[PDB]
């Protein structure tokens, strides 16, 4: 009966309360976000810097208990160099009457995509990058589990440029058939934000913004050119297919004359992700095969998870509390 585990000091992190084991030290206010706080810590055993986040309030809605939940599932099933993943999980909680929230660590990530943008990156970090995305991609995609919100602010590097994919109205990176539900949708979303990320790359500039959907549909068959029947057939949206068959007809493309800093693989590849058929985009697995990325293919690295992920949770109906015992539970049993 204490007032935490034995183990666990307090000190103030922004403005704020915060309770964590001996083992990590220094710790440094990164940033505030949505759901929670993150800070900087140093292992003291391996020495190595470390990301800690404390969950704000986790159990103050059914929702937010499931979505916390949700995250340390998914954190804790990927096992995969450019996916970001876990390396302890602890609660200063002693019962389930102390259980206020609970703490994730990760590795540390110096910083992300968003914030190094525009610097137009030549066809070689390019090339490193979106190679790294995509092998993540292919991780996660055949794990079952598909982003639907990728970009820049998503996409942690560190100094030497290696990346991770994270996750926690501006849709400048979602797929067109997600915006418009105009068709249904498959692993492939995820693909059209790296291209979206790679021509930014190229540019230094956004390329699809558009103040509402349709603005936004405009600018993007502007690059797409408008579809032909074969594609206006698959639409389920019988009012879209009658605004796409009414637009003038404008043909593809030409990707080589769109962005003329362009290698031709980079802009073929760029023409196979930035695809309006959901069924011809490219997955994950087959744009790892284009040969943009021939300076960096490993085969051997490009590896797919053992286990579908499998939150048999995903869509039951707890109380609070109960999602509470869940978490807890899911808190213990876990090893390093
Ligand atoms: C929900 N979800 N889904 C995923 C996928 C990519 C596997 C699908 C990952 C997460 N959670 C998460 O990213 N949490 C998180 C992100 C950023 C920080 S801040 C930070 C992290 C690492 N180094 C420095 C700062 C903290 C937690």
């Amino acid at each position: 009966s204490l007032i935490r585990k034995k183990g666990f000091y307090k000190q103030d992190v922004n403005k704020t309360a915060w309770e964590l084991p001996k083992t990590y030290v220094s710790p440094t206010h990164v940033g505030s976000g949505a759901y929670g706080s993150v800070c900087s810590a140093i292992d003291k055993r391996s020495g190595e810097k470390v990301a800690i986040k404390k969950l704000s309030r986790p159990f103050q809605s059914e929702i937010f208990a499931k979505r916390a939940y949700r995250e340390l599932l998914l954190l804790k099933h990927m096992q995969h160099e450019n996916v970001i993943g876990l390396l302890d999980v602890f609660t200063p909680a002693s019962s389930l009457r102390n259980f206020y929230d609970f703490y994730l660590v990760m590795p540390f990530m110096q910083t992300d995509l968003q914030k190094i943008m525009g610097m137009e990156f030549s066809e070689e970090k390019i090339q490193y990058l979106v190679y790294q995305m995509l092998k993540g991609l292919k991780y996660i995609h055949s794990a079952g589990v598909v982003h639907r919100d990728l970009k820049p602010g998503n996409l942690a590097v560190n100094e030497d440029c290696e990346l991770k994919i994270l996750d926690f109205v501006t849709r400048w990176y979602r797929a067109p058939e997600v915006i418009l539900s105009w068709m249904h949708y498959n692993q492939t979303v995820d693909i059209w934000s790296v291209g979206c990320i790679m021509a930014e790359m190229l540019t230094g500039k956004t390329l699809f913004k558009g103040k509402d959907y349709l603005d936004q549909l405009t600018q993007i068959l502007k690059v797409t050119g408008v579809p032909g029947t074969e594609f206006v057939q698959k639409l389920n949206d019988k009012a879209a297919k009658s605004y796409i068959q009414s637009l003038p007809q404008t043909p593809r493309k030409d990707f080589t004359q769109l962005f003329p800093r362009a290698s031709p693989q980079a802009a073929d590849l760029l023409e196979k992700m930035l695809e309006l058929d959901v069924d011809k985009r490219l997955t994950a697995a087959q744009a790892l095969t284009h040969p943009f990325f021939e300076p960096f293919r490993d085969p051997e690295e490009e590896t797919e998870a053992q286990q579908p992920f499998d939150d048999s949770l995903e869509h039951e109906k707890l109380t609070v509390d109960e999602w509470k015992q869940h978490i807890y539970k899911e808190i213990v049993n876990f090893s390093p």
